[PDB]
């Protein structure tokens, strides 16, 4: 059936860097964008909502606005790729990509963020 | 748009009893049973996978085998109802109902499990 595949289940990124996380779905010939549904979330916090042919930024979290973008060019090739710029300590956790394209499946990705003492002290408050 | 509806966000059930948790999805005409996908989960642990008309328990956690079943009759009016037999202290947590039927949505449900001392002390060890 329809199964989403993740090439890498764990990402290790440095503080302030940019990370692009990848999950893949099977594409037959072209993209019926009127049926593609991509939901990117981490810890019950929406990052990006792809419904119809565009993004639904009505539920995107503020912490991920101006930092999160799904590579629309890669959706043709069946790669729902989410990019987060300036990864911070709070971007560590379990991410979930849910894709609906005829079928439906989801896969989880765990992100670990290394950081220097200064940035870590900031998270400790 | 397509929205999943939960009549109850919190369940309070007794140890050893039977519990049925309900999430609801809108059906206008009939079932595209080739397009209905129902995922019942608890804390990144699959409970039930309803794809193409039947259940695919191939990813079901061992803790739920022989106890979890999706009520196929309630699918008539958009009721994806999950029943757990022998609710245990380990069955407490955040459940997730994920449905794809002409769109996609999911909602979370929290289950609290009361239990007598004997079952709790036994669960507190091992
Ligand atoms: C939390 O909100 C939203 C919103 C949306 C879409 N946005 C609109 C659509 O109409 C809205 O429903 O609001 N999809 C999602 N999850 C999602 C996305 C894709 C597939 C699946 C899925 C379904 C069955 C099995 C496995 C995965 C799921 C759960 N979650």
């Amino acid at each position: 059936a329809f199964t989403v595949t993740v090439p890498k289940d764990l990402y290790v990124v440095e503080y302030g860097s940019n990370m692009t996380i990848e999950c893949k779905f099977p594409v037959e010939k072209q993209l019926d964008l009127a049926a593609l549904i991509v939901y990117w979330e981490m810890e019950d916090k929406n990052i990006i909502q792809f419904v119809h042919g565009e993004e639904d930024l009505k539920v995107q979290h503020s912490s991920y606005r101006q930092r999160a973008r799904l590579l629309k060019d890669q959706l043709s090739l069946g790669n729902a790729a989410l990019q987060i710029t300036d990864v911070k300590l709070q971007d560590a956790g379990v991410y979930r990509c849910m894709i609906s394209y005829g079928g439906a499946d989801y896969k989880r990705i765990t992100v670990k963020v290394n950081a220097p003492y200064a940035a870590a002290l900031e998270h400790h408050h």
